[PDB]
């Protein structure tokens, strides 16, 4: 499912991401835009053999199991395929664990390079929240 900007903001807000760990809603929507272009079915394989899944491109090396990333962890306790669902619940719950890990949202390099320090509030402007 390809989400609309405001449609995703509302879905994330409903799942408790607004201000989660001090990160305003604009930050999460911006991260999703550049990580997957709002597409829940997005996947990208990395040089180390791991693969990123879903709207927030969560990595298989540590957070989910895809059965093909040798010596990987499954800290979110979910099959990676569950992160490609049109229902973002699984992605959201796992993202909350990731952002609490220690480096905050810096864990997402697209956020660090394209959202961090910018006017992220622009990502939710015009939305009925």
């Amino acid at each position: 499912k390809v989400f609309g900007r405001c449609e995703l903001a509302a879905a994330m807000k409903r799942h408790g991401l607004d201000n989660y760990r001090g990160y305003s809603l604009g930050n999460w929507v911006c991260a999703a835009k550049f990580e997957s272009n709002f597409n829940t079915q997005a996947t990208n394989r990395n040089t180390d053999g791991s693969t990123d899944y879903g709207i927030l491109q969560i990595n298989s090396r540590w957070w989910c199991n895809d059965g093909r990333t040798p010596g990987s962890r499954n800290l979110c306790n979910i099959p990676c395929s569950a992160l490609l669902s049109s229902d973002i619940t699984a992605s959201v719950n796992c993202a909350k664990k990731i952002v609490s890990d220690g480096n905050g949202m810096n864990a997402w390099v697209a956020w660090r390079n394209r959202c961090k320090g910018t006017d992220v509030q622009a990502w939710i402007r015009g939305c009925r929240l």
